DNA sequence: CCTGACTCG
DNA sequence: ATCCGAGTCAGG
C-alpha cells in the first residue's frame, strides 16, 4: 500500500532540505543503544536506510548535522542522544511530534507515533509495542517488516506536522513548542550525554560501612521485637507492631495495617521500636537505591551516570528523571546527604556549582494571584518559610533550624494548595481545631491567594482546563463530577497546576537563556542537571566567580514578574559541598 | 506483576 | 475524604 524505497545506498534525493526523519532506537534507555533502522520521508519520496550504511556515509552524516536541513521527528532527544553515542551530531530539528502531542494534552500520555496519530484520527501506522513485542519477547522484526514500520512512522510525522502545528497555534502553544520545549530538548540531550561523574571508590566504601550499620540496627530491632522478621515487609511488620506488640492501629489500607512513616512516628510514645524501624528503612533505601542501584548504572570506563530527563511525562510541565533518577538524591538527613559526596566533577580542577530558586512557587503564586500582602513580603525580601516556622513552633526568627524551616515549607505549600484541617493536624501532629485555626489565620494574611484559589476552581469548571504563564495547559474533565472525591482531587489540581507548571515554564526558559549565555562568553561550564527549581553545573575552578554572577542573574531574569525572583547558589568539590 | 515503603522538588 | 508533582526498590 505505502510505497517506499528500501535503499542500499544514500542518494541525493534523500538529502532534501525538509524531511521527516526516523532514527529508530528500540531500547527504552537509549544511552549507547543500537540504532536499528533509519527512515526518511520528503518531497521526493519515502526511504528506509540501514544504519551501518547510512551512518558511515559522509553525505548522510553531513546532512544530519546541517542545521539548514530541517527535520521533523518524534522524540528528537532520543534520536539526538543515540546519535551522539554513535559519534554523530544531529542538527536542524524543526518539529517534534512527541512534544507537540504533550503540549496539546499531557493526559493522553502519548509515547509513540501511533498514539500521537490517534489524536488526529490517523491510523496508517502501528504502535511500537505491536511491532516489537514486550518483555522477553521484544525483538526487531524481519527487515521488510521493520522498514515498513519506520517508513509509516515517518509518513505519519510528515502528514501530521501541519495539523498539530495548526492546533497548537489555535491554543496559543505554538511558541511554547518552537521557542521553549524544542530548544530545551537539545539542551537536555547535551546534559544526558555529558553525564555526571561518580566517585565509585567512595560510594563503595560508604556501602560497606552502611552494610555494617544496617546489621547493627537490624539486630537491635529483633531484640526490641523479641523476634526476627523481615523489617522490609510491611505485612510482617504489621503483625509485629499491631498483633505481637499490640500497638494501636491508627490507619489501614486495602492490604492491611498501615506502617507508614507518619503512623510509626505517632506510635513513638508506645514503643521505642518504631523509631529504630524508621531508621532501618531509611538506611535500607540508601543502600538499595543510592549505593547499589546507583553503582549498577555507572558506566565503568568513565565512571559516569547518564540519566534520561523525560520531558513529555508530567501533567504540570515539569521534567522527570529516570534510570537513574538524579532528581531525588538524598539531602534532608545528614546520613543520606553524604551520598552527594560521590557526585564529582568530570575533570580535575573542576567544581560543582548549584543554584536554587528561593520560595519559588510562593513568588509565582503572588504574581498570579496578585495577592498584595504576599507580593509585598517578597518586595521586602521576607522568608515566608521561616516566618511560618517561627509561628508553628513558637520559636522566633533566630532559633529556626533548616529542619523546622523545611517542615514550615510543607505547611505553606500545603495550605495554599488546599490541605484540610485534618491533613495539617496529622502533619504537625497537632489538634484539628488548632490546625483549622492556623489555616484561617493564613488566608487572613493572604486574602488574595484565597480569592485566586476560589476563582481558578470556578474557571476550571467553566472551561474544562487550566493554563500556565507560557500557555501550557492541563484538562480537568473530572472537575464537574458529581462524585465528591473525584471532583475534589480535580479542584486541587486546578489550584496547584497553574502554579507548579508556571514554575516549570520559568526554569525551562532559564535553562535556554543560560546556555546561550555560556556559549557567547565561551565558558567551559555546562549544565549537568535540573532538579525542578535547581540547576546544577560543573566548570573549571577559574569560572566560579563569573558563574556566581551569570547563573543567578540569568535564572532571576528568565521572566519578569510582579515580584523579585531570587536565587541561592553554592559551589564546591563535590555536589555535597555545593552548599 | 502491584503495593507500600523511602527519596526528592 | 482530607496539599501537588515525580521514581525506585524489596516483598509478595
Ligand atoms: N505542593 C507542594 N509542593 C512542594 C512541596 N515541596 C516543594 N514543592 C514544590 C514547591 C516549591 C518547589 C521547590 O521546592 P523547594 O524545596 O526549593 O521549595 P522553595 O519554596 O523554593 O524553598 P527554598 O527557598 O528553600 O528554595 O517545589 C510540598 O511539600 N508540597
Ligand atoms: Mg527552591
Amino acid at each position: 500500500k505505502m510505497a517506499f524505497t528500501l535503499a542500499d545506498r544514500v542518494t541525493e534525493e534523500m538529502l532534501a532540505d525538509k524531511a521527516a526523519l526516523v532514527v529508530e532506537v528500540v531500547e527504552e534507555n537509549y544511552h549507547d543503544a543500537p540504532i536499528v533502522g533509519i527512515a526518511v520521508v520528503n518531497e521526493h519520496g519515502r526511504f528506509f536506510l540501514r544504519p551501518e550504511t547510512a551512518l558511515a556515509d559522509p553525505q548522510f552524516v553531513a546532512w544530519l548535522g546541517d542545521e539548514t536541513k530541517k527535520k521533523s521527528m518524534f522524540d528528537s532527544k532520543r534520536a539526538a542522544v543515540a546519535l551522539k553515542w554513535k559519534g554523530i551530531e544531529l542538527c536542524g530539528v524543526s518539529f517534534d511530534l512527541l512534544l507537540a502531542a504533550y503540549l496539546l494534552d499531557p493526559a493522553q500520555g502519548v509515547d509513540d507515533v501511533a498514539a500521537a496519530a490517534k489524536m488526529k484520527q490517523y491510523e496508517a501506522v502501528r504502535p511500537d509495542e505491536a511491532v516489537y513485542g514486550k518483555g522477553a519477547k521484544r525483538a526487531v522484526p524481519d527487515e521488510p517488516v521493520l522498514a515498513e514500520h519506520l517508513v509509516r512512522k515517518a509518513a505519519a510525522i510528515w502528514e501530521l506536522e501541519r495539523p498539530f502545528l495548526d492546533e497548537l497555534r489555535r491554543n496559543e502553544q505554538d511558541r511554547l513548542l518552537v521557542e521553549l520545549e524544542q530548544p530545551l530538548s537539545s539542551i537536555l540531550a547535551e546534559m544526558e550525554f555529558a553525564g555526571v561523574k561518580v566517585d565509585t571508590k567512595r560510594l563503595e566504601q560508604m556501602g560497606k560501612e552502611l552494610a555494617e550499620q544496617l546489621g547493627t540496627v537490624e539486630q537491635r530491632i529483633y531484640e526490641l521485637a523479641g523476634q526476627e522478621f523481615n523489617i522490609n515487609s510491611p505485612k510482617q511488620l504489621g503483625v509485629i507492631l499491631f498483633e505481637k506488640l499490640q500497638l494501636p492501629v491508627l490507619k489501614k489500607t486495602k492490604t492491611g495495617y498501615s506502617t507508614s512513616a507518619d503512623v510509626l512516628e505517632k506510635l513513638a510514645p508506645y514503643h521505642e521500636i518504631v523509631e529504630n524501624i524508621l531508621h532501618y528503612r531509611q538506611l535500607g533505601k540508601l543502600q538499595s537505591t543510592y549505593i547499589e542501584g546507583l553503582l549498577k548504572v555507572v558506566r565503568p570506563a568513565t565512571k559516569k551516570v547518564h540519566t534520561i530527563f523525560n520531558q513529555a511525562l508530567t501533567q504540570t510541565g515539569r521534567l522527570s528523571s529516570t534510570e537513574p533518577n538524579l532528581q531525588n538524591i538524598p539531602i534532608r538527613l545528614e546520613e543520606g546527604r553524604k551520598i552527594r559526596q560521590a557526585f564529582v566533577p568530570s575533570e580535575s580542577d573542576w567544581l560543582i556549582f548549584a543554584a536554587d530558586y528561593s520560595q519559588i512557587e510562593l513568588r509565582v503564586l503572588a504574581h498570579i494571584a496578585e495577592d498584595d500582602n504576599l507580593m509585598e513580603a517578597f518586595r521586602r525580601d521576607l522568608d515566608i518559610h521561616t516566618k511560618t516556622a517561627m509561628d508553628i513552633f513558637q520559636v522566633s526568627e533566630d532559633e529556626v533550624t533548616p529542619n523546622m524551616r523545611r517542615q514550615a515549607k510543607a505547611v505553606n505549600y500545603g495550605i495554599v494548595y488546599g490541605i484540610s484541617d485534618y491533613g495539617l493536624a496529622q502533619n504537625l501532629n497537632i489538634s484539628r481545631k488548632e490546625a483549622a485555626e492556623f489555616i484561617e489565620r493564613y488566608f487572613e494574611s493572604f486574602p488574595g491567594v484565597k480569592r485566586y484559589m476560589e476563582n481558578i476552581v470556578q474557571e476550571a469548571k467553566q472551561k474544562g482546563y487550566v493554563t500556565t504563564l507560557l500557555h501550557r495547559r492541563r484538562y480537568l474533565p473530572d472537575i464537574t463530577s458529581r462524585n465528591f472525591n473525584v471532583r475534589s482531587f480535580a479542584e486541587r489540581m486546578a489550584m496547584n497546576t497553574p502554579i507548579q507548571g508556571s514554575a516549570a515554564d520559568i526554569i525551562k526558559k532559564a535553562m535556554i537563556d543560560l546556555n546561550a549565555r555560556l556559549k557567547e562568553e565561551r565558558l567551559q561550564a555546562h549544565l549537568l542537571l535540573q532538579v525542578h527549581d535547581e540547576l546544577i553545573l560543573e566548570a573549571p575552578k577559574e569560572e566560579m566567580e563569573r558563574l556566581c554572577r551569570l547563573v543567578p542573574e540569568v535564572m532571576e531574569q528568565a521572566v519578569t514578574l510582579r515580584v523579585p525572583l531570587k536565587v541561592d547558589y553554592h559551589y564546591g568539590s563535590t555536589w555535597y559541598d555545593a552548599k
